[PDB]
C-alpha cells in the first residue's frame, strides 16, 4: 500500500486524522490533531494495533531493530519515533513529517499498528534519565488509532 | 503477523472484539459482538482501514480477485465475504469462523483493513437483484473497526 490513514480517539477531548503516503524511501505524514494543550506532544508509532484496553494495549514504541529511544533525526531511535507535534494556543497541531525509517510495506511496516499522541513533549532521549531513552518522558497516551490502508 | 484483533464500534449500541489467528495454513476468527438484534447479520472484511467518515469510508468488500459477492463456502465470493454472524435473543453473537481466503500477511492480508457487521442478513449473493451481487443486501454498517496486529 502507498497510502494509509489513522483516526486518533481517546477518553478525553483529543482527536485527529493522520495521513501517510509512501514517497521514495520515505513516508510523508500529514494531518491534524485537536483538543491538545498548547505546546509539544510526543508522537509515536506503537507496536500493536490493539485497542481492547484503550491506548494501553498498543504496547511499547515500535522497535523492530531493538534500539533505544531517540528523536526522528537520530541514528539511535525506535522505528516508531516521530518526535513531537506542536499545538497552538487553540490546541490544534498541524502534522508535517517526512520520515525515512517508518514504512507502509515490508517487515517494519506500520500498517496495522497504532499512532499515539502523548500528554507531554518527547525529550528525544536527551533527558538525562532512563525513562528518556525509553519513552522520551512523553507521559500518558491521550489518543490513538490503528493505522489502516487508505484509498 | 500471526495474530490480529479488531474492536468494533459504531454510532449505536453494537460493539465487539474480533480475534484472528493464523493456524496451520488457514485463519481462525473468534470473538463476540453485542447489542445486535436477534438473528443473522452480514459480517465482512471491507477494503480500507479508513474511519474518517465512520464505517462508510471503509469502502466495498475486500475483493482482490475481482469477483461477485457470495457466501464463504462459494467459489464466487469476495475475499472479505465471511457470511453471517448470528445473534441470540440477548443480542450476543459468538463469532466462530475458519476461512480459506483471508490471511494476515501478503496479497490476501486483512491487516489494516476493516471488519464490518451489518444491520441485516447477508443473502450470500443469491437475492436476485444487483445489490445482492455487491453486498448481499446486508444493508447499513452498524459497527466497524480497523484490523490491527496483536501480540
Ligand atoms: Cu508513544
Ligand atoms: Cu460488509
Ligand atoms: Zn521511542
Ligand atoms: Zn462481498
Amino acid at each position: 500500500a502507498t497510502k494509509a490513514v489513522c483516526v486518533l480517539k481517546g477518553d478525553g477531548p483529543v482527536q485527529g486524522t493522520i495521513h501517510f503516503e509512501a514517497k521514495g524511501d520515505t513516508v510523508v505524514v500529514t494531518g491534524s490533531i485537536t483538543g491538545l494543550t498548547e505546546g509539544d506532544h510526543g508522537f509515536h508509532v506503537h507496536q500493536f494495533g490493539d485497542n481492547t484496553q484503550g491506548c494501553t494495549s498498543a504496547g511499547p514504541h515500535f522497535n523492530p531493530l531493538s534500539k533505544k529511544h531517540g528523536g526522528p533525526k537520530d541514528e539511535e531511535r525506535h522505528v516508531g519515533d516521530l518526535g513531537n507535534v506542536t499545538a497552538d494556543k487553540n490546541g490544534v497541531a498541524i502534522v508535517d513529517i517526512v520520515d525515512p525509517l517508518i514504512s507502509l510495506s515490508g517487515e517494519y511496516s506500520i500498517i496495522g499498528r497504532t499512532m499515539v499522541v502523548h500528554e507531554k513533549p518527547d525529550d528525544l532521549g536527551r533527558g538525562g534519565n532512563e525513562e528518556s531513552t525509553k519513552t522520551g518522558n512523553a507521559g500518558s497516551r491521550l489518543a490513538c488509532g490503528v493505522i489502516g490502508i487508505a484509498k
